[PDB]
């Protein structure tokens, strides 16, 4: 109880005006330059900071705060998303690892690395679910699947948070976007989400609550409307829900003009009724407009808000700079007052990244063992992704430099050495459409376009091939192609790397494709015509070395699909714990197209090996489980190939009669498994009433007596099912 | 009471046995072949029959019911969608004429003509919300608007059951899909569907209750889940909805085997569990699977259901009869045993007056560069495309007894326009697709699209050589009907690749290009509006449709059709439709940058706005001038504009308002269409528009379900389609 004392008798000293000022989240930029901004800080009119990510700049605005009465410490924020400065693989292929403890590293180094920059706080983790590869977010996710989602959120939230908040090398998460932010109609960023409350309970809303349940400092309110209403006017979501029902007891913070913008909702008139609407929903921090300072002052003295509302705000502010131990001293993360380079070579992790990043590729294809490939011969390497530091980073790249990272041909190199011959061409430019070319450098030159027209670029990749043994065609999307409000309405590679595609295969030449992405692509052609593919996500700063590692078979890819990949876009949404409706598709008279196959190209769950996996018989330990039991999953997996190698045992349930139409299957559980040639491992699954559960038309969340189906496979669509019956 | 007490008199004769048969709906086919149907009949074990469609076979089994204890008759029922024997446009191409009269009269000699042939109800009107294009049954409603798609629903019900469901011309509707079928997850037919009440309550129900406030006697249940629950087995929906809160007193009917089916939606382990989730439920009538007949009785037996669900099931049935006429004249609409035979489908007993006129009506015109139409009935005129000559897609889906050979094709129509005055040159050009997988699907159970054996380039090269020697090209491409069908869900809205390859070619010939489009969805049609030189929406016009689509191309009538349903630009965009919300970000004109709710790789927006559809003339619109700039509670304002014929040809538009609630307790969208006006006008005529807005149009569906309007500002847009309005705004007090 010396926290709840400590910030009573704060709280008890303090005006009106600098309680308000706790609200306030800036960032140095044209709306506050950086000395008026200074001048704010010595006043007590900042409560924190975000996107100022150097020691030497934090100390100074930790400086500014001696100037104030109270002499209130800032807390500062960064969106610390998949690296600070060793940049990791983006979340969605950090997911395809299917180990929290690789996840877990990215996040502790991701930490270490902040705090030892002076922050105390990410806007991390991104654990929205999405089924619409169409989002530009989706890259910051985990996938598709509540389970591996919600698993992953603790995670990431005990690894970024540690054993105390208080730690130099501890970050505070601010978990996002609450809430429902993926579901966005037409994947179109920032778009209406409308779902039913059987759905949201039990699919969309558990990575949040599991970010709740590990100790998360804070959570980011969404910019979207759930059901007509925006999270940042949501006084059901921010209060009944995440308060009172789950006892989240930390700080809401608002997204970038999320206030503000209540306004183009059209749930405000003005500025002054979106301030009221958000402090009285839920709402703590301010992102950027200011209308929080500007407005409540005037709302508290016409009595349009309470007292209360700004008690509760500034208590959630102070409660979180306690816990980060800024009250116990301000420079915690800041050391005392010797200079140093941030970007130094010698502060990076590049054995972690790499180390990480071999664990989330994913093997699609691989034709008559085509890889791994031997270091001889003559290799062309073909692409615009070949040699781009800019797009291996990914979004949401934090302070990670592009010129200190890998590239998928440098990694080639490094791996060969003096072995081989590596033929470079380009062969296209990422996107032939000037008009997405002048969008993806509008801000930033993010792309390099070549200069030579698309034939030239074209016949020099050509006579490259026909001077090579075999092609790695490096090809994909930009990263900010999979950005916010970066949106596809077509899931293919793009033309441009197409028309290369079909020119190279037309050569004969075993062709060897390396996805760069960072949402599920259509790739229809490339199953049908690539010798082996490897989807290699943006795979960060040492990206080139894993995905080489990989390539010549010094890591045996272990990486599967945390998301379905649809044949088209006109498939979307595809996911596998989908409805089997009153007329599944196995004939015309189905849940089908009839213009294009059905089902997703690659299923959740799905990736290859060098090696070859076995699992003997599903056993359970009972046909019937009584109330408050447990019941054993046993398999046995083999590695019956000739190489070592991992893959992930997945348990899938079904509840085929319920009080709801409930999915075909729900993931409840996976192993990792490294074996070498011969190895066996026994694998024992747990399930429990929890695991039977499910939300119910009335919300009622039980577990009804009758059959439940267990699947266990080395995929989503590959498995053998026993059933055993709750009393 | 009258009706009440006949009602229990019978019911207090029956034995559950008969009150179970009541229940059984049934068809001729496989699992009920005619004379074991005609024997259950004669046991009192048959409630109604579908898919039996003239006078002598329905005389035949109304013929057995001398036969039972009771002497109960049967009522027959049929898919009479868009037409019986006369086929009118699909329901999407009747939407367009944006005319109520005009879809009454559709309505009105559908029954005409089903009642003469002995029929009692249609399975009709679909008023499902579309706003998916994937989804084949897009065809079959209204378009994406509650506010047309509601209004469309209650007069198509007035038009079939008229002033007396008893009369020998009316017919009993059978609304469908109950509910929300259209918003299938993925455009997938029959998938999942997952929405807030809010949306339900304000965009998707109100078609299913403006039926029933018509007086529907019957309601179709849907297939779909709601929120996890098959309607199929939702006592929310049947009981507390539809009866409680709605009032409805007639029957429910299940779809096709949809009671077995919520054993596959995994609701149900077996038969028996199935069977008591339905009739628990609220579903009255058991089509085709036979559970109720099989397993009520063990229910009843073992305390699993109570007397009063068979009990109310029954009521429903013989009340439904009862309205028909049923029980006073079971031969009311089977004339005497006295009448002589007769050809069901001779020329005298349709109705092509009615079928040209009212498809002239629907036809959109989309593109018309620099006044190409109305074309001149002189010179050589090129016809090409896969559905110039097809008689069985011009019909469309859903063509109940409409016969292929009686329909006008576009071949026909323009050939009966220009008799020797021009010449027509025909080639096919392309087959409808390219793809043989496609093709496979198309010719399942039917073979319904005919495919020429030879390569696509021969077909290509025919039609260069047939446009070389014409003046112009008319080409007649799009969907054929088996494409926009139940179970025929799109992954591609594009013309077929076949066909664009087609129109490509056509293109290189610098020949005047004409596109006269059949389809029953909307297509992305970017290529078409940037190289036609025109472009008419002809839907499926259905048996007089070549005969109309030809007196629009000569300009014997002004295109007036416009757009119920957004056309998006492609599939990636699904789904566009006008009335979404604004976001913290709107991508509009106002608001175009980097940061907003839009896509990077496409223009954003539909192609074709909800509202679009151009003339042959040019209209104007006065400012809008509103009656107040207050409007107190239970009083009415009226908004006022003039619109004017500017142009140098007779023609019809559609004048539309919207309203917009800018600040409310949710996010409302940013147009809700709340009026419209089709107008004919000479050149130079004027008409004041008056429409009329009360505090019945300003209300939502509050977080609470609370039907709400709030006090604060509404603005009121006017203009001939939902992207080209201007605004004035009043406050609600
Ligand atoms: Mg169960
Ligand atoms: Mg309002």
């Amino acid at each position: 109880t010396d926290k709840e004392r400590f910030i009573a008798s704060l709280m008890a000293r303090m005006s009106n005006a600098e309680k308000i000022g706790q609200l306030r989240l800036v960032s140095v930029g044209a709306d506050h330059p950086k000395e008026a901004l200074m001048a704010d800080i010595r006043a007590g009119k900042v409560g924190a900071i975000f996107n100022t990510v150097t020691r030497p700049d934090i100390r100074a605005m930790q400086d500014q705060v001696r100037h104030s009465r109270l002499k209130i410490p800032l807390f500062h924020a960064y969106d610390v998303a998949h690296g600070h400065r060793t940049i990791f693989p983006i979340s969605l292929g950090l997911a395809a690892s299917w180990d929290p403890e690789v996840v877990a590293r990215s996040a502790r180094i991701s930490a270490l690395e902040a705090s030892a920059d002076g922050l105390d706080m990410s806007f991390s983790p991104m654990v929205d679910i999405t089924r619409d590869a169409r989002w530009g977010r989706v890259s910051e996710g985990f996938g598709e699947d509540t389970y591996l989602t919600s698993l992953l959120s603790g995670v990431m939230v005990r690894a970024y948070q540690g054993s105390n908040l208080a730690a130099p090398d501890s970050i505070m998460a601010a978990v996002k976007h609450f809430a429902l932010y993926g579901a966005a109609e037409g994947g179109r960023d920032y778009n209406t989400v409308d779902m039913s409350l059987p759905r949201m309970f039990q699919d969309y809303l558990p990575p949040y609550k599991a970010a709740v349940d590990a100790g998360a400092g804070a959570v980011m309110v969404s910019l979207n409307t759930i059901n007509g209403v925006p999270a940042t006017a949501n006084r059901w979501l921010l209060t009944d829900l995440l308060r009172q029902q789950w006892g989240f007891k930390g700080l809401t913070i608002s997204d970038h003009g999320a206030v503000k913008e209540l306004i183009k909702h059209g749930l405000a008139g003005n500025e002054r009724d979106a301030t009221r609407l958000a402090i009285q929903a839920g709402v703590d921090m301010n992102m950027n407009d200011d209308l929080y300072s500007t407005w409540l002052p005037k709302l508290l003295a016409a009595g349009e808000i309470d007292q209360a509302d700004i008690d509760r705000a500034c208590r959630d502010v102070l409660a979180a700079k306690y816990d980060l131990g800024l009250f116990a001293d301000p420079y915690r993360r800041l050391g005392k007052p010797p200079p140093f380079d941030t970007n130094a070579e010698s502060r990076l992790h590049r054995q972690a990244a790499r180390e990480v990043a071999r664990e989330g590729l994913v093997l699609l294809k691989n034709r008559d063992g085509l890889l791994p490939l031997k270091k001889q011969g003559r290799i062309a390497v073909i692409g615009p992704l070949a040699k781009s530091q800019r797009d291996v980073i990914g979004s949401w790249s934090a302070a990670g430099v592009p010129r200190q990272a890998v590239t998928v041909y440098q990694g080639l190199a490094n791996a060969v050495g003096e072995r081989a011959t590596l033929l470079y061409a380009k062969g296209a430019n990422v996107s032939g459409d000037q008009a997405i070319l002048d969008y993806l450098n509008s801000y930033n030159p993010e792309v390099e376009v070549d200069p030579r027209s698309a034939e030239a670029m074209l016949e020099e990749a050509l006579r490259t091939a026909r001077d090579a043994d075999l092609v790695v065609a490096v090809v994909g999307e930009s990263q900010g192609m999979a950005h916010e409000a970066s949106s596809r309405t077509d899931l293919r590679i793009p033309a441009s790397q197409r028309r290369l595609l079909k020119a190279l295969k037309a050569t004969g030449k075993p062709l060897v494709l390396v996805l760069m992405n960072g949402r599920p692509l259509s790739l229809g052609w490339e199953q049908e015509n690539a010798d082996a593919i490897l989807e290699t996500w943006f795979s960060g700063t040492e990206g080139g070395n894993a995905i080489a590692d990989v390539l010549f078979g010094e890591h045996n890819p272990s990486g599967k699909l945390t998301m379905s990949f649809p044949r088209s876009v006109g498939q979307v949404p595809v996911y596998y714990n989908h409805l089997n409706t009153g007329r599944p598709m196995d004939g015309k008279y189905t849940s089908r197209y009839f213009d294009e196959a059905n089902g997703p190209l690659y299923p959740f769950g799905y990736g290859l090996s060098y090696t070859e996996f076995s699992l003997s018989p599903l056993r359970l330990s009972s046909e019937r489980l009584a109330r408050g039991a447990t019941l054993e999953a046993r398999v046995t997996l083999s590695n019956s190939g000739k190489r070592a190698g991992a893959t992930v045992v997945q348990l899938y349930l079904q509840d085929p009669v319920a009080s709801l139409s409930r999915p075909v299957k729900e993931l409840r559980g996976f192993r990792k498994v490294m074996l070498e040639p011969g190895e066996s491992r026994e694998i024992v699954f747990r399930l429990g009433e929890a695991d039977l559960k499910f939300y119910d038309s009335q919300l009622r969340h039980t577990a009804e007596p009758g059959e439940f189906k267990v699947f266990v496979g080395l995929d989503s669509a590959q498995t053998e099912s026993r059933s055993f019956t709750l009393l």
